[PDB]
């Protein structure tokens, strides 16, 4: 019993983290086989941050301008190139601790574990979600750039996020591992507005199912609703519309609890319209939207890696 | 910016988890050097769960009655002994991934990371706290027994908790690595209820300081208070008393923000007497008490391991 914000074990990713220094700038790199991946803004200076010409900057750099360190070992950079907003440093040594991995670009509403690193050394691990506006509400200090987000399937690490920068409201922006930013953000110091955010409806329903599995049932009513009538209420409260795919995705949790998805929608419909009256659900006084249906099934069925 | 439930990197602990099998019972063990540690109730049967004679059960066992498995590697048992409520299996092979470690018995209010395991394989990592009533509010399913809690100092792993059993209200009870239970709980099927819990006051104050660091300052008022006038209010709301040591421990956070501790106590007093009025602090509508002052400093200053 119990329900916690649970991350994947971080061991496979720890052995890939290195430190990348260019000039006076230090951040983190991902060492996989003989390539180190890091944010290309490492080559930027204070005189360039407003609108850097990364092509011109990279041309000026040589291999010896990149200091890559893996613990005590300094890795020689033998080549450097740029793929979108990610710098790829070819090094002379393949990482012997390279796990099975793949690069994945995730969808809004999906979650992943972050290994927060500073100076190439891991600091902590936590779980977060790709918001509908393509930001992430992470915990990142100066120099956290190059920390990665990931999921673990079978025995294969799916890398889905590299951290680049903080946004005015304190949220964070980054890329996939091919260097394509999530959302409209760019790697320069400029006025960047994140779009209006919405609540991930299918994740709230999954978290409500997690509550029922753990005995928290007070919010259940005897009503049901149609998918169209629910979305008229979800619209008013800035909730993502619910699709039939979302309903089918909640199939496993509905079968485990014996509560039809449209029944749970009617309970959530009443929660949005009436509030929670100062009561709690799974030790929270707000509706949580950063657990996917798969997350709840993983934690309430106990899969291992 | 940002503030998350952040666990330590789990790689050092992952390389210590093994599977222990006695008869038809399987749970997790901790492999350090040539010794495997696991809960002693693995030698218990269904007809013994009400009141088992562990002395009788151990003396009749032989080394070949224990199956220890580290992934695919079968560890041959060359000795077995019992210390309090933990079984110690001496194996022929020392764990080549044994990290710098020590065994530590934590105090109520201190936090630790939990690596949840099933069949000797890690499933996920999360952050927990030792409640004042000596339970932990974890996420543990059947067979999670033997999963450990830990803290990491530089490169030394301080093991502080081993999971044993679940209590009626869905909270969890366990031991330190010497086999001594936290609280008055015993490893048998009997009527044992956790005592009424209280809130960790020094942790709430540190969490308020984390909020001020992240720009959440609406709860700061013009009042101050004395240590005694605050403790009179904290006792009324089932909060743990605030000691002078707690004030000194909050020294770094008070100096970072420039807010005196007694000033923050006056803000917390108003929050307890008037509620939060539906407002949030760091994304939560309740007062969080599972961040120690050290946890706040670690996340807001960025120490690594
Ligand atoms: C853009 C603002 C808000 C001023 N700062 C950040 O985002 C900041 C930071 C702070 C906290 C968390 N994440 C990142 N960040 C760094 O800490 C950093 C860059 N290199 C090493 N460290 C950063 C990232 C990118 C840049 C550009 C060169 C692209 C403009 C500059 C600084
Ligand atoms: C005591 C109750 C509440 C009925 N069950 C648990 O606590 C339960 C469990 C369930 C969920 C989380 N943690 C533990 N638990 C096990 O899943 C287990 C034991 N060995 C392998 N698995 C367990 C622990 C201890 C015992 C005895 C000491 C009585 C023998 C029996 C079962």
């Amino acid at each position: 019993s119990g329900f916690r914000k649970m991350a994947f074990p971080s061991g496979k990713v720890e052995g890939c983290m290195v430190q990348v220094t260019c000039g006076t700038t230090t951040l983190n790199g991902l060492w996989l086989d003989d390539v180190v991946y890091c944010p290309r803004h490492v080559i930027c200076t204070s005189e360039d941050m407003l609108n850097p010409n990364y092509e011109d900057l990279l041309i000026r750099k040589s291999n010896h301008n990149f200091l890559v360190q893996a613990g005590n070992v300094q890795l020689r950079v033998i080549g450097h190139s740029m793929q979108n907003c990610v710098l790829k440093l070819k090094v002379d040594t393949a990482n012997p601790k390279t796990p099975k991995y793949k690069f994945v670009r995730i969808q809004p509403g999906q979650t992943f574990s972050v290994l927060a690193c500073y100076n190439g050394s891991p600091s902590g691990v936590y779980q977060c979600a790709m918001r509908p506006n393509f930001t992430i509400k992470g915990s990142f200090l100066n120099g956290s750039c190059g920390s990665v987000g990931f999921n673990i399937d079978y025995d294969c690490v799916s890398f889905c996020y590299m951290h680049h920068m903080e946004l005015p409201t304190g949220v964070h922006a980054g890329t996939d591992l091919e260097g394509n930013f999530y959302g409209p953000f760019v790697d320069r110091q400029t006025a960047q507005a994140a779009g209006t955010d919405t609540t991930i409806t299918v994740n709230v329903l999954a978290w409500l199912y997690a509550a029922v599995i753990n005995g928290d049932r007070w919010f259940l009513n005897r009503f049901t609703t149609t998918l169209n009538d629910f979305n008229l209420v979800a619209m008013k409260y800035n909730y993502e519309p619910l699709t039939q795919d979302h309903v089918d995705i909640l199939g496993p949790l509905s079968a485990q609890t014996g509560i039809a998805v449209l029944d749970m929608c009617a309970s959530l419909k009443e929660l949005l319209q009436n509030g929670m009256n100062g009561r709690t659900i799974l030790g929270s006084a707000l509706l949580e939207d950063e657990f996917t249906p798969f997350d709840v099934v993983r934690q309430c069925s106990g899969v291992t890696f």
